């Protein structure tokens, strides 16, 4: 027999789980549990009260912030079998986890931190990109559970994977903030959005944000909620304190997050992260289409 | 077919009229006439002094900057006869290229701004990309000439071209040195830039520079030469006057031009683009590897 | 000598009024009733702009370089040789230059005179003045400064509108700065008052923290006297000044997108101030 | 009643002179040298480190908390009740908040004191002083601060420390972009002497402008009074208050990373106001 559990069924956690579910007997939890029992009928997974989750031989989480996943090991530590393998899908905080981490030993748990990138079509595609940080004989033992995901890297200890998405974040936020500055003022004197991004995407200044984001949500109109913009605020909180640790001159990242937490404040926290431009849209007083 | 000139055989213009001179009858011309009498020798082209460019039905013209093109429309002024086009290949500053093309086109010479993207190897190659600025039709009836180029895009009216070109190379200079900012860090603290790329370059922070600069030129510490930063931060220079046609708050972009100018100061404007990292390795005291 | 000011606006009005208590001062105002208004009140005399060209000194506090170029080339017609032009508006070195050499035409000899104090001290008469021009011009133009205290010559024509523009490009940088910094104190439970009780008395002081901010944000009073449109525009002539040598500027190049942002949500109309209050939007909390 | 000093640095030193004239005074230094030179100069007594335990008020004056907390775990075991503990180091808040507790246990009133006013001020016995902690812990120690003439209660424990961190951000923000502006000017053949002349007089001035560049930059002098590596360190903690709320700050942060060059190309040892010698290396061209 075998076992597996998915704490946080949300925008990434409910259709990452349905990949674990079809695989792999897959024990669900949700704080709202409706979300829960809805997993249960659409994938097969076996929605239980919380405390059950501790049964399971690996243990997922996709919550908002460690601050979630500390909340949730609390409640789960007394039940803890010694053995048993937590990947933490949560975009966290590098000391925060390795902390948890060595709490959670204490009951004979291995925490991995193995954050994501693919947003949530690359979720229900089965096909996210993961950053593991942890011990490598860990890491060997917990891919064949990665249902979910396409390419998985190991970049170092525990703490170094949301390190690592953390950065990636930063720049996907820098990239694509950047771009609405320019293609603002190009639109602002006539240049075709669409035209100028063909280039673009055909040139050196390309990026996943030009090449994927700007064309299919904010060229139509559409900005589609996939990735909330209060958490992408938070992932360059959580990259600033990365770029603490050595304090290197980072004027670029850094100024990065003040613009973005002018967007959360002006469009609120749970408008998609790419709506972020609407705010240079409104100064602009002109549409990037 | 029809004549075409080509004026300014540098890096880019010396390959680009090579593809012209394969297809039509063409007329060469640059400062330094042995450039000329070489290109004529070896593709079948004529040099000939400046006024005789005006007998082509399209000019060609790829110097350092709007200033140079200033200077020759400027000499062959009384010569321009009705019916022409100017194809303008330089990397140009808008405004004055709007300015430029009245003046032409009271002549009935009509202008275009056609920057392109691809390097000295794209124009080897003559897969250069086109980014046209001007009149439908007449960028209708150009195309059939573009012989050194692969994918034309008609961007706007004229001096769209050039915006287009200028808020390109902004973008690749921010993208570029915010990569910098956040592998630095990472590489400070332990983990692997090649390893960080891996994850990076399959997730959503991904860009042509982390795709296919940085590996390629910073980890393998070849920094090879072939965009000069000086000529970078010239392009910031003109992306900074497309910013200040409307000037809405542009932070990132104004932020991106005073970085590189520290990086010319510190480098030297000779240095390649791309070697701007080294201040952020110099200030780190580790290397992006 | 009989002098002439054109342009009664918030720093014209009380301007043109120490003039017209020393020299007879014939004044003229695209609204007609503030020339008429201010003959009433200072008994200068309400002139048609023709007129003007009567003084010996020539004085203009307008918006912009553009206003002052309008006027000036309404003017040409009438100018007469030996007249100096006294430039008060915060214009732009380049295009003042270039109206100089325009005047010059006539005789006329320009010099750029921007002016630091505020309406506070426009009304008081105890205007900066840093002026920019010959310096046989600048002597007989002194005694003519009847709104000014402290009056420096800093170059040639454009130098003062340059240093102008500087001067208030730094005024923008320490008024925004103290308040991205009041309001984190505000928020974690410390009194702006308390706070600008230290700061005044420390090394982080500055115009700034000292005159406007307790007055105007504290208060919650945000008096209109110079407009936050105005600010940006002296923020872009200071960008211009930055652009001579383009050496790295960071922290004033940020400075302008800022103020950007602030004049974009809350008007070109609203005081200089005021751009605080979009800190305090953002904050979710105000500066006090 | 006795005090105690620890830290006789470029503060310490003639701070703890001041206490050592009005009351019986125990001075330590991790170099006793300075200590012994102290009791021949002023009187005081210089001690074993444990020995200062035995004071009614001690008083800090380290580079950063790490270091006060070094120097408490040391003491702890021999820390009194009644004890009061006034730290004049420009500490962390929440370090200085967790330090406060762990004194605590000893019955020790731990008080966040950091002052501003640099060596001259020290000297001059003219420091400001914003203290964080309880009311009556503040009347209790008011009396002792002997080196001090502007004193204000700004809040609880870490408060202190918080005004400090903010009022040396704004220092920091002021004197750059004072750096940027003049050097601009200087580029375009306006002297830096006059340009300050009228900013000291006009509404961009700022204790930056008018107290450090001209005496320390203008002459070239570039005396060693507080070092660039503990601006830095000032303007890290002012990021630290600044994350409380993280209310959009684009203009201190980037401070923070500007003079973090300066102090990866200077040096941290060079003093505060030599940052603007990068400016000048970038320039090409003095600030004069
Ligand atoms: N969306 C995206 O494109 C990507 C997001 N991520 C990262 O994945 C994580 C989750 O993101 P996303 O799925 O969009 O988030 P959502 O906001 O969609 O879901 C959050 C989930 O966490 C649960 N939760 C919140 N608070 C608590 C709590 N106190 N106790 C227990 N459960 C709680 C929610 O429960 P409930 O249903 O009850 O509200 C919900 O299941 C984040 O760290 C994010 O940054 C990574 C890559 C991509
Ligand atoms: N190199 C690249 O990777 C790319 C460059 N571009 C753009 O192409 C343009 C030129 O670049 P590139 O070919 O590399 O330049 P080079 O420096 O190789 O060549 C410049 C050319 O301009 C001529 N020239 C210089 N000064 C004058 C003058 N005063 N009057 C007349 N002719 C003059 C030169 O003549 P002479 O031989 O006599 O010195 C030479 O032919 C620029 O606008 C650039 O931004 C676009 C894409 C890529
Ligand atoms: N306010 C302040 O605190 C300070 C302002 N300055 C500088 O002084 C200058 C004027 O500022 P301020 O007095 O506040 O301005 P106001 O907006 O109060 O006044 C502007 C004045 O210019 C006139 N004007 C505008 N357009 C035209 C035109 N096309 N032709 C003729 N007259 C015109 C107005 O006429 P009308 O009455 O008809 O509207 C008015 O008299 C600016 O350059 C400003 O930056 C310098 C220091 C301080
Ligand atoms: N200089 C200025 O203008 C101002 C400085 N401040 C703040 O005051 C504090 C001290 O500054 P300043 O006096 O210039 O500093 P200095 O570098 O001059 O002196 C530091 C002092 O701390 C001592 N010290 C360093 N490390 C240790 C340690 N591990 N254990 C015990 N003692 C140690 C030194 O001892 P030793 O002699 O053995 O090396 C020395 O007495 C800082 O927090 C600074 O930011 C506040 C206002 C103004």
């Amino acid at each position: 027999m075998e076992k597996v559990a998915f704490i946080g069924l949300g925008a990434m956690g409910y259709p990452m789980a349905g990949h674990l579910a079809r695989r792999f007997p897959t024990l669900v939890w949700n704080r709202t549990f409706e979300k829960a029992l809805r997993h249960q009928e659409e994938f097969g997974s076996e929605a239980v009260p919380l405390e059950r989750v501790a049964e399971a031989r690996v243990i997922f989480t996709c919550l908002p912030t460690t601050r979630e996943v500390y909340e949730v090991a609390e409640a789960l530590y007394p039940y803890l079998r010694e053995g048993t393998y937590w990947v933490d899908a949560t975009s966290g905080e590098p000391e925060a986890s390795r902390r948890l981490a060595e709490r959670l030993r204490e009951k004979g748990v291995t925490y991995l931190d193995a954050p994501v990138s693919g947003g949530t079509s690359g979720a229900e595609a089965g096909t996210l990109t993961v950053m593991l940080g942890g011990p490598e004989e860990a890491v060997e033992r917990v891919r064949p559970f990665l249902a979910y995901a396409k390419k998985v890297v190991h970049v170092g200890p525990v703490g170094a994977g949301h390190a690592v998405k953390a950065i990636n974040n930063a720049l996907l936020a820098v990239n694509l903030w950047a771009a609405g500055e320019g293609l603002l003022a190009l639109v602002k004197q006539g240049v075709s959005a669409e035209k100028a991004l063909e280039v673009i995407n055909a040139s050196s200044g390309r990026s996943n944000a030009t090449e994927n984001l700007i064309p299919q949500r904010v060229l139509t109109r559409a900005f589609p909620k996939t990735f909330a913009l209060g958490l992408l605020v938070k992932d360059l909180g959580i990259a600033m304190g990365v770029l603490d640790g050595e304090k290197a001159p980072s004027p670029l990242l850094r100024l990065a997050r003040e613009v973005y937490e002018m967007a959360k404040r002006e469009l609120g926290p749970d408008a998609d992260h790419v709506e972020a431009l609407r705010l240079l849209e409104r100064w602009g007083g002109v549409e990037i289409r």
